[PDB]
């Protein structure tokens, strides 16, 4: 069974589920995800001679969510990080890392911040992000798409909190999860997904009532702790001058589905293919694209996702 604890790191009570023994994967989660996203990847690594540890980040699930926005900053995410792995994992050096969608920003910034607590990463769906001083993050992606832009729609403080209220928890789930578009999520203003209301919504296979059921009832306390981390995305690239030009010391397997929105967002492609993410990246071993494949990743291809995890780690034993 998976054990679950709340584990005490500098005064913030963090949910860190678990289990396994040997070598830790620390896998860090997304918006709008929980721990429980990576359950499958969590057995499916236990039962392979690793101790799989995956906490709700800060302001998700059962973990403490600060008020403030100003507490969710890349730095207060990975500080939370290396505290919990002080607590949890003291006697180790270096961990692996599995990151997915903020969670792969996360991790990113875990290793280019603590190359010297990881082993070797695992990052899904989003590649790495170089310092760019010439234009602000948020800026560059209003000019692209708008301010419908879901990112963007995400600023203003209380908006999209009323917005999701008006539309209910679970639809809310529904909708993110069930995305499959290769481009832009937009969010009209005053109009939620811009979808007729009381719309059948069809899940996957991969994704079943009781998974809806299990983000509905964490979610129904609020999604602000989520989009807090949309909203510090100019604070990060603000407070990130110091790692211009900064290469990942850490061996990194990247993967990303062909459908994924993320893939698509402005000189992703050109970045990942054309040298770029290799040069920013000298360690990153392989790239791959699976076609056909959406943005939940690790949860609409658990198994393939669980065996590139381990083929990867293994390689370092």
């Amino acid at each position: 069974d998976i054990q679950h604890r709340i584990v005490n790191v500098n005064g913030l009570n963090m949910h860190v589920a678990e289990k396994g023994e040997g070598p830790v994967i620390l896998f860090i989660h997304g918006f709008p995800e929980l721990w429980y996203s990576w359950r499958h990847q969590i057995i499916a690594l236990a039962s392979l001679g690793y101790r799989a540890i995956a906490p709700d980040l800060r302001g998700f699930g059962d973990t403490d969510a600060p008020p403030s926005v100003s507490s969710y900053t890349c730095f207060h995410v990975v500080g939370d990080l290396i505290g919990l792995l002080d607590v949890v994992a003291s006697d180790r050096d270096k961990v692996f890392v599995v990151g997915h969608d903020w969670g792969a920003l996360i991790a990113w910034y875990l290793c280019l911040f603590r190359p010297d607590k990881v082993k070797a990463l695992v990052n899904l769906s989003v590649a790495f992000n170089p310092w760019n001083p010439k234009r602000k993050p948020l800026e560059g992606l209003k000019a692209v798409y708008g301010d419908d832009y879901y990112m963007i729609r995400f600023q203003e403080p209380g908006e999209i909190e009323a917005e999701f209220a008006q539309i209910g928890t679970e639809t809310v789930v529904k909708e993110f999860f069930t995305y499959r578009t290769p481009g832009p999520l937009f969010l009209p203003t005053g109009k939620g997904f811009g979808h007729p209301p009381n719309a059948e919504i069809v899940l996957p296979s991969w994704l079943s009532e009781d998974d809806v059921k299990n983000y509905t009832s964490k979610f129904e306390k609020g999604f602000t702790g989520g989009v807090n981390y949309y909203r510090n995305i100019n604070v990060n690239w603000e407070l990130t001058a110091p790692w211009a030009g900064s290469q990942i010391k850490v061996p990194v397997k990247f993967i990303v589905g062909d459908l994924d929105l993320t893939y698509y967002m402005p000189g992703v492609k050109d970045y990942i293919h054309k040298g770029g993410f290799k040069r920013d990246v000298p360690l990153l071993e392989e790239v791959i694209v699976m076609e056909g494949v959406g943005h939940f990743i690790n949860g609409e291809k658990a198994d393939a996702i669980s065996e590139h995890i381990y083929n990867f780690f293994q390689k370092f034993k």
